[PDB]
DNA sequence: TTAGCGCCACCTGCTGGTTAAATGTGGTACTGCAC
DNA sequence: GTGCAGTACCACATTTAACCAGCAGGTGGCGCTAA
């Protein structure tokens, strides 16, 4: 049980090799054996024959049910659980299950925790809680663009989206359709095609039971709903300090507020 | 002694499905004005 | 009062990117053995 003890620190070991071994990891921290392409080091030979095969791209083991091969048995036995599921850590609030430890880490950071601290980009003010995220946001928003893009409403060509995407948050306020007879202008192209109906004096609605025509049809709806609809009766507002009748609301207020 | 192996975790990073905020659409009242 | 013309609400349908769990690559630590 232990028969070795390390003198600077409090673990203990039962052989005389895993006792040197861990004063290696923690005391020693010596490079006897390095990488014959960096200067990378391990303390194990296995750590070094894994580095080496990372540097050369060799997978001993292929997955059984799959098409996959991995530098390690345990790359291989982690990957076994996408067929298997079997989701081994558990949550201790919302006892959710996850494949990886680090998944579960992050769930419980990123779903249990208020006060977590956040990443900022470089290059905007958005504020993004994982690193990978933020990757995403740099990758797509913050690209460099060598063709470039322009601007939606006008020539202007940028080659970031975010600068792109300001600019045009600059024309949301802007009437972009104006009539070649006037200076009128509107922001729907159906209030722009009313406008020069009005202006060719065109109307091509027309009623189904007379022979008015009109230019829009919210018009020849109410025409239809009011000289063609038996069942109907206009809405009459009465002021309540005189009495006498008035159809539309605003004219009802216009007369009660001054009547004595 | 010593290399090998197995297990386990930690750290880092990418990636599609989900969803909620943002934004564009169009039906339908809603007034100003001329008659 | 009313019809025309232009405007204003706003529920609704897209659009888009953070959120998030699912994955894999590189390294550090330990417990035994057989060699
Ligand atoms: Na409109
Ligand atoms: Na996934
Ligand atoms: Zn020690
Ligand atoms: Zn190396
Ligand atoms: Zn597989
Ligand atoms: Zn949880
Ligand atoms: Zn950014
Ligand atoms: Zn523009
Ligand atoms: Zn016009
Ligand atoms: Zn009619
Ligand atoms: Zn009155």
């Amino acid at each position: 049980t232990r028969p070795h003890k390390c003198p600077d620190c409090d673990m203990a070991f039962v052989t005389s090799g895993e006792l040197v071994r861990h004063r290696r990891y923690k005391h020693t921290h010596e490079k006897p054996f390095k990488c014959s392409m960096c200067d990378y080091a391990s303390v194990e030979v296995s750590k070094l024959k894994r580095h080496i095969r990372s540097h050369t791209g060799e997978r001993p083991f292929q997955c059984s049910l799959c098409s996959y091969a991995s530098r390690d048995t345990y790359k291989l036995k982690r990957h076994m659980r996408t067929h298997s599921g079997e989701k081994p850590y558990e949550c201790y609030i919302c006892h959710a299950r996850f494949t990886q430890s680090g998944t579960m880490k992050m769930h419980i950071l990123q779903k249990h925790t208020e006060n977590v601290a956040k990443f900022h980009c470089p290059h905007c003010d958005t504020v993004i809680a994982r690193k990978s995220d933020l990757g995403v946001h740099l990758r797509k928003q913050h690209s460099y663009i060598e063709q470039g893009k322009k601007c939606r409403y006008c020539d202007a060509v940028f080659h970031e989206r975010y600068a792109l995407i300001q600019h045009q948050k600059s024309h949301k306020n802007e009437k972009r359709f104006k009539c070649d007879q006037c200076d009128y202008a509107c922001r729907q192209e159906r209030h722009m095609i009313m406008h020069k109906r009005t202006h060719t004096g065109e109307k091509p609605y027309a009623c189904s039971h007379c022979d008015k025509t009109f230019r829009q049809k919210q018009l020849l709806d109410m025409h239809f709903k009011r000289y063609h609809d038996p069942n109907f009766v206009p809405a009459a507002f009465v002021c309540s300090k005189c009495g006498k009748t008035f159809t539309r609301r605003n004219t009802m207020a216009r007369h009660a507020d001054n009547c004595a």
